[PDB]
């Protein structure tokens, strides 16, 4: 029974291959057939290409050797640049998405996966393109075995025995996928299941047949998530008693993700890998009062003025002049105030669900709550200790009750608490795994709900501070993303935003409840990436 | 007696001012004298500019109001763009270096320093320039008081009382420097020492006279250093038992700094702020075996092959496709091997002191040590436990004996140890403060010298691995920096590097011992920044 799957890179995980490119170049330049493909493999196991693939020489050293081989082949058969041909061939090669999806599904099902490839040490001025491709791919596999790193090459028998040793599996337990028949032969001779890959669909049909796992025509997979233990964790002291923790991934313009109540940096798990892959340096915060960030007990530590000042200090200490700020819920509220009070530090602003509504100077925030019954829970959150006790009573119940899709409601909104007439053992929502709920449970064991609830206990202070901004407009790039089925932060609440943000851009997500990021991650990523690429680059 | 110094921004800490720019624009456009300067201050305390400076409106909202004021002034006096004029005026404004140097010296001497300024909420598309200027300046002061953040403006009396409250000082204890006489008047009326700033030299002469501290014509100051508690600290698990710690500062291309033996990320303290200010994202490592990084006890955990693999994993986990790698001593050795084995992940490579010398396959690394008496200490480091015992005996003595300039040698290089005939209480070198030695002492209390010494215990393994690279050349951008007075890693050892690195660039530092970064920080920064800007951008 199979338990390991091995994939080649050129022609399997990445397309178009290379035998085809040399073939197309020959046709485009009207050269004798196979002239370039022949110069490429000249000398076989003793030739320049084998030395390149074994890591004896780098790609830049191989270029002049390949040119000499091309000259010899043209001489025998009786503006051209090998550098330009190979630069263009490497650049055009893209990840074979359905092949990657099949490898992802096999790993999800318990398979050990590996990439086994004949590759080179790339020292060209344009090597970063290849570095980026390898980085994106390798993160999805258990092992990456490169010929130039092991000093062995397919079809040599040693690399297969080395592959087996690495997998800690007998040959009958391994499926081996390759586009080159000669490279497939030794794995077959060892007893491995082999697949000659010509077109992806047929290769995947063969793969599905031998594994007994559906891989072709399967549903749209969720975006890549985050394994907390595999992330880079950052810590900045913003003042003597306050440190902020963040997870960091990627390079490019800084993008600061600000979660809501009662969440975590982990609420952005489906966005962090996507945004980093899109070319941004993501900084996903644990907001003040949460997870590994400090949680001072004082109510005044959580007013918007102090939270914004600390986020400015956070940028100062990291040496960042600006970041794009993207917030959800209370984090969305914080991002609009960052745009209003610190525009010079905000490259662009985006909010999920949270609208920008200016303070009414003729109405107390309490009177404004009066007008709307959907915000009654905010009054319940006022008295220190009351909501903490109910929310801390059973963490698994708190999170399982909260984190549900629009059609999974288990909570109602006197004589109460959030959990009146709510199950003691709620069923697990289709949005989350038990493992994910337990991550939030574990995060909230450190400081509980006091800091998070204090974000609601500064209504009067926040209102007074917000009134100082009444004559201003948000004129930096801005995005408002509404969620059709958020029954508290309704899309309708954002209807007048253009009055204060005239150049505002929008996104809208149908069939999406309050927990936007985990409810509809693919759509959130699509919306944010499109907006970042047009407005924040 | 004075104990606080307050500086204005426009015309004091940053030049050229603004009254001069409007004056020059009037002359260049042959407009009536004072026309623009008059439209700028139109309405005085009730006008658009006061509203802008108090934070009632943003800069982008003020532009059309200023245009209407310019129209009214031209109308009364009987291709022009306010946006273009102000964009150019903001951009041309640069930090007044001697003024900043004087503020730095006063703070060093115990003075509380502050910037007090009439400024705006900048929401222009080009706001980042101003954000960068403010960031660079503010880090050097105890307080930054901005009119648009406090909703108060100079010359209003309230801002001065607010300034005093912030400083926690009586007016007679404060020196107040301003370029505007009207803004100086209320500080004088309160009893503060005031300086009208026209030309910097005269202002500094007045400042020197009143403080009794030499500020003008003083020696070249050291580059800005790092306060460990103020840095962003990052942590990446590269394998189950191994995590790497780093300090991170700045934005732009990733620059990974790799220290030597027996050092720390802190050995780069004078480079981190300079490189981040130059436009790079600095990642200063605690190398494996040091400080907050893991220090497994096994010798094999410290061979170059494993250390390089882990640095590749470090990049993978941070989501970086490449970084520039800059190393000193053992870190310099690691960076040449990163260039040789992982060129696709190395944007550029630079070494301080450590030359690139290819492995001699016909000589054992032990036989090669035989040939050179300067490397005898490496044999002493071989036997596990022996050098650890001597180096761990007294940490303060170890570091104070080691970290000295070329003319301060206290150690000799049988029947020994490093500290034979060496003082038990060495004097403090002119290169370091007691505080800095104690930082290294504190770092080495966690894991001691076993991990660091294990870097020397892989000679045979490193030699075997290095021989696989004998047919390669380093063809990515490279810099070799030699130090005239390093008596072990002599500049002469680098003489043949061009044979293997044909495009190699060089730097050379005279009167510089082994501890390059702290010996000659200004010169190191100059060399690295010049090279990064030409070869790594
Ligand atoms: F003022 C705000 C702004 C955004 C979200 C909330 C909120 C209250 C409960 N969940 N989210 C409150
Ligand atoms: F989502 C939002 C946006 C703005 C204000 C509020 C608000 C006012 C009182 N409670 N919450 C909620
Ligand atoms: F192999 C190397 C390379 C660079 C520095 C050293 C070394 C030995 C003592 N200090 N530094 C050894
Ligand atoms: F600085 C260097 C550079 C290269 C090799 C060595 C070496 C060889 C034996 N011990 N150290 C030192």
């Amino acid at each position: 029974t199979l338990r390991a799957a091995v994939f080649d890179l050129d022609g399997v995980l990445a397309l178009p291959a290379v035998f085809g490119v040399l073939g197309r170049t020959e046709e485009a330049l009207a050269l004798p057939r196979g002239l370039l493909n022949d110069a490429f493999q000249k000398g076989g196991p003793e030739g320049a290409t084998t030395r390149l693939m074994k890591g004896e020489i780098t790609l830049s050293q191989w270029i002049p050797l390949m040119e000499e081989n091309c000259r010899k082949c043209s001489e025998t058969a009786k503006n051209f640049s090998i550098k330009e041909i190979f630069d263009k061939a490497i650049s055009a090669r893209k990840i074979n998405r359905p092949m990657l999806q099949a490898a992802l599904m096999l790993r999800k099902k318990g398979f050990t996966t590996a990439i086994l490839t004949n590759t080179w040490l790339d020292d060209r001025a344009e090597r970063d393109g290849l570095a980026q491709l390898m980085c994106e791919l390798k993160m999805h596999f258990d092992f990456l075995i490169e010929s130039c790193q092991v000093g062995m090459v397919k079809p040599e028998p040693q690399i297969y025995k080395f592959l087996l040793d690495t997998l800690k599996a007998s040959p009958s337990e391994v499926v081996f996928l390759d586009d080159i028949g000669a490279n497939l032969k030794p794995a077959r001779d060892l007893g491995m299941v082999t697949i000659l890959v010509q077109d992806t669909d047929t290769a995947l049909k063969e793969l599905e047949k031998v594994t007994g796992i559906q891989l072709l025509n399967t549903p749209a997979p969720l975006p890549t998530s985050c394994n907390p233990s595999d992330m880079s964790h950052g810590y900045v002291t913003v003042k003597p008693r306050v440190r902020l923790h963040f997870v960091e991934l990627g390079s490019g313009p800084a993008v600061c993700l600000c979660h809501g109540f009662p969440e975590s940096w982990y609420s952005w798990r489906y966005q962090i890998p996507a945004l980093a892959q899109a070319g941004y340096r993501v900084l996903a915060m644990d907001m003040k009062g949460y997870g590994e960030s400090s949680a001072p007990p004082e109510i005044e530590e959580y007013c918007m003025e102090v939270l914004c000042k600390e986020m400015v200090t956070f940028l100062d200490k990291l040496g960042l002049s600006q970041a794009v700020f993207i917030g959800h819920d209370w984090g969305g509220m914080l991002v609009w105030y960052m745009a209003l009070f610190y525009p010079e530090r905000v490259r662009a602003v985006a909010s999920l669900n949270t609208p920008f509504i200016p303070a009414n100077p003729n109405m107390s925030p309490l009177e404004s709550i009066k007008a709307n019954p959907v915000f009654d829970y905010q009054l319940y959150f006022q008295e220190p200790g009351v909501a903490e006790a109910e929310l801390e009573q059973n963490l698994s119940r708190t999170f399982k009750s909260l984190f549900r899709a629009s059609d999974e409601s288990v909570l109602s909104m006197e004589a109460g608490g959030l959990f009146v007439n709510s199950p003691e053992e709620p069923s697990l929502s289709r949005m989350v795994t038990e493992e994910e709920i337990q991550f939030y449970v574990q995060q909230f064991k450190k400081s509980g709900f006091r800091g998070p609830l204090n974000w609601y206990r500064n209504m009067e202070r926040n209102w007074k501070w917000a009134c100082k901004s009444l004559g201003r407009k948000i004129l930096i790039p801005a995005l408002m993303v509404t969620a059709e089925k958020d029954f508290v932060l309704v899309p309708q609440m954002s209807q007048h935003m253009e009055d204060w943000i005239p150049h505002l851009k929008r996104g809208h997500i149908e069939d999406c409840g309050h927990w936007t990021q985990m409810d509809k991650p693919t759509e959130v990523n699509q919306i944010l990436i499109k907006w970042l690429d047009s407005d924040a680059r």
